[PDB]
């Protein structure tokens, strides 16, 4: 049988072109969604117009509460129920948006933010573990974590917490033969309720091309962790940043 | 007047030495604590008998939840009512115990130590940022060896990640307000006074500088330096007090 | 036609693996070499047989000295000699042993950083000069921060490469040319060292209880010089199996 | 008696600042100097006026050739040689200037003279301290900055990373014999005697705390702390005095 993985937050942008590479390469998928319910089934239809059976979606709401726990065994229990198997997990989803120090209140901000980046994917990977070829999980990091956007605090949080997952999780997963790996894009698609001033700021900024990644650039490096080619590599993150990272203020 | 000090978790221990040594600095202190009433107490009035009006207590869990936050605000608070000012927070308090991966729910797990390492610092700067109205810092204990972890400690480990991501956060974000933020990491202090002293001696067998674990008081002389006026343009820094530990390999 | 690399230190155990790898991806090759001149001209056997006159090598000693910078402008250039073009440098070639703090000294600098640091240095130099994915590969060590008690010079060395890694991948970024790192833990360990002491490492890896091949170093390699890595620079890759993520 | 130090390229800006430090803390100081005698000779004839036969000075190159580990080691000497003993070493010496990848001195001398003064000269030292051989330590002048370096800066770069190897490999080898081995990171401090106004005002403007460059004092100042027994369990720590630079993104 072929392979199944899950990418969460993957009916859309990079999440999506996870998906869509994954399968490409021979994987079975399960394509986890928490708003984007149209954009989920219309990718899981165009794949299994490619191979038939090799798609499902899965809903579930990655904010952090009492409940998280059993919303992420449900996940991974989804791909087991389409595939009987699950081989892959790329923990993709994030919320992503201010918190400054000085209409959401603190609460549901550390919630989404903190559950999103760091909960959900610890809670995956427990999952993931507890119900197990060539195993892996791959985390999206960010670039960025040590130089962060002012006022995003709770994000870079949770970013810090999912590099000490990848890290905690890799070591103690090796034993089992489950490699955890990430991949810290730098700027890649930009938001959709951000100006073309402020796009074309950022973009300026990069070394290589003075552009952001494609979605499928930073695909590609997921690819090479689940692929036979990184069968050694555990712990590492991979910076997708086109030089970003190395640019002083 | 004198300045004042919040010190999270500090009836024992490493918190116990720093607002000790604030103390003997010169400042008023707030000793927060969770289950350590007496020690508290205790302490609180060793410091007052030094100095009269110099010490309160100020009970909280700082575990994750919906009154997390209010917990947060009512702690600085205390200092405000207490002193008339808050100069500095030490983010000492800390939950530490293994989550594997494959006798607490896992939430319960999560919301101790996340709560205690992360949020609930988080949580205590945005609340002394608002409510400030000279040397103005606030210092994390944070951990050396958090690149080379316990094994099935990830909760413990992604909340030490997640107060370094807060130190450099925050850091950035306050600077303007004319605000420091930093950090300590030891790597071997203190070790639990149950743990059998031929665990105790695995440990200290392995740092370099002396094998032997650091003393509270040698975590607390980083976290003094940190609010000195030696320190003013140190902001975004973790200072490690290991002993070389982090420098060895496996 | 076909994109060509230069391998440093190639003729035999990581380098070789990595020109082997190379060359099956389609790349013509240039096999640098310092005393292992019998190897080489093996390994450029066994690749021409396969693909005629697709492998050259070069003798040059990376030793640091007056002459170092000559050497270096030597081994790019026989890559434009043999083909016309440089698309892929890989700065394998490497000097390992203990220096006490507590040969002389000045030779211990010259091989260990010159051979580490130098002539990696003074090859992107020459190869940026001379100029598509192109890209520079650079071999570190995963063990920097957590350093092999009495090797400071080879850890300063190492150091160095990754500042030559970050510093190379910024300004070289306008031209289009990529520089990364791939960072080894234990791989094929020195034939000198005792079969205990080698055991004694291989117990240490959480991955599998093992080295790694040469061959796991290559495919990373492979990685950051193919079009799956085009907006990768600046990054240095970890192919340590979890070593470096174990306390004391 | 006072314990000695030996501070590397101490006749101006940082150097003088730890060598001044150091010396009002009461230390006996080498004024190690290259090019800049008659400055070091007026800062020795200062420290002695302030204390008679406390302050000496000691002329070497550090650029690397054959006879850099001799130098290195006459330095050393001299400490022994004006005051019976060698308690710290201060790595402040640093030749800084581009060196272009695609493009005077010839290639070979700037990589004798950055590699030689960042690295290889504070190594050597390193090795004469130590088989030289109370509270000793080393402290090397790092450079916050060397992950975010300046473009067409490669050798200085390559420099100031081994320099960040070294402090960890011999606070390594080195915390068995007693010595500890810490490193001090500027970001911006005293600007170039070359540089305009209006580029200082450009380096000083990304600050977050406080829009401005690090006085040599506040650099000195974190020298101070990791030379004192504020400091006795820190080793192979390099602190950052930064005022947040490195936390701002492009
Ligand atoms: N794009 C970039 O430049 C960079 C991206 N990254 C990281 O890469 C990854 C992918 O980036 P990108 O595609 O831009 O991500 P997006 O910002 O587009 O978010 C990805 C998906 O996360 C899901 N998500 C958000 N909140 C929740 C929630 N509460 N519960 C469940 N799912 C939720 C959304 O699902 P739905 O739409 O179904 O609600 C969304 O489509 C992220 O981890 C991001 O942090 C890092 C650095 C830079
Ligand atoms: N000791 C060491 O070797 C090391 C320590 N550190 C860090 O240094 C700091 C101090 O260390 P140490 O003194 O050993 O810490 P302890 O483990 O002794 O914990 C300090 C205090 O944390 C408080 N705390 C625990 N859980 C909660 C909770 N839910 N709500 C509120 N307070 C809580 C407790 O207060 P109470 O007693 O009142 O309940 C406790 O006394 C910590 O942040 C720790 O992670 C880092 C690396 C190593
Ligand atoms: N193997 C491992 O476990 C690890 C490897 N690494 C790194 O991986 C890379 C490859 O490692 P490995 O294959 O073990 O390396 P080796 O130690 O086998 O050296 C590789 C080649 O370097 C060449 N070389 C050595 N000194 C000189 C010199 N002065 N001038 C010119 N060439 C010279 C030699 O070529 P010749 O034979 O022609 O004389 C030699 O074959 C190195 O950069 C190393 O530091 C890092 C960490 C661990
Ligand atoms: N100032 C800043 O903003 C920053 C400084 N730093 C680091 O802090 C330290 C102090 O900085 P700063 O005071 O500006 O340093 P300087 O640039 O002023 O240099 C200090 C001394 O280095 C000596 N020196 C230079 N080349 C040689 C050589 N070949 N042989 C021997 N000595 C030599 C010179 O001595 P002489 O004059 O006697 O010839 C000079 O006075 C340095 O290590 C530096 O890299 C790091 C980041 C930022
Ligand atoms: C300012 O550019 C960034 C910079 C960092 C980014 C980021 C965007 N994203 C991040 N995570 C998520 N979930 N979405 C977005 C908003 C696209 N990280
Ligand atoms: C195994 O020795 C360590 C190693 C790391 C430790 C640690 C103890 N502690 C940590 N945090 C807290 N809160 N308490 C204790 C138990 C003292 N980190
Ligand atoms: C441009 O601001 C910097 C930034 C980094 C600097 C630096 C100056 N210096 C550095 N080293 C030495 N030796 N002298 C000077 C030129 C003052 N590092």
């Amino acid at each position: 049988e072929a392979p199944a993985a899950v990418v969460t937050g993957a009916a859309k942008r990079i999440g999506r072109a996870i998906a869509v590479k994954l399968h490409q390469t021979g994987y079975r998928v399960v394509i986890h969604y928490h708003n984007s319910a149209e954009a989920a089934v219309s990718l899981a239809d165009e794949l299994n117009k490619e191979r038939s059976n090799t798609a499902v979606v899965c809903q579930a709401d990655l904010t952090n509460s009492n409940v998280l726990p059993a919303s992420c065994e449900e996940i991974i229990n989804s791909c087991f129920r389409a595939f009987g198997r699950c081989d892959v997990l790329v923990n993709n989803a994030s919320a992503f948006y201010p918190t400054p120090l000085v209409g959401k209140t603190v609460e549901t901000q550390v919630a989404e933010l903190i559950g999103t980046n760091a909960i959900a994917p610890f809670l995956l990977t427990m999952s993931f573990a507890q119900r197990q070829s060539n195993l892996s999980i791959v985390n999206l990091c960010d670039a960025m974590v040590d130089q962060p956007c002012m006022a995003f605090s709770l994000y870079n949080m949770g970013k810090h917490a999912l590099v000490g997952l990848t890290q905690s999780a890799a070591l103690e997963l090796a034993p089992y033969g489950i490699r955890v790996n990430g991949v810290a894009p730098g700027v890649s698609l930009l938001p959709v309720a951000m100006g073309e001033e402020e796009k074309d700021k950022w973009r300026r900024k990069v070394p290589l091309g003075r552009r952001e990644a494609s979605a499928e650039q930073i695909a590609d490096a997921v690819i090479f962790l689940v692929s036979g080619s990184a069968q050694y590599i555990t712990g590492s993150i991979i910076k997708v940043d086109g030089g970003l990272s190395l640019v002083h203020a």
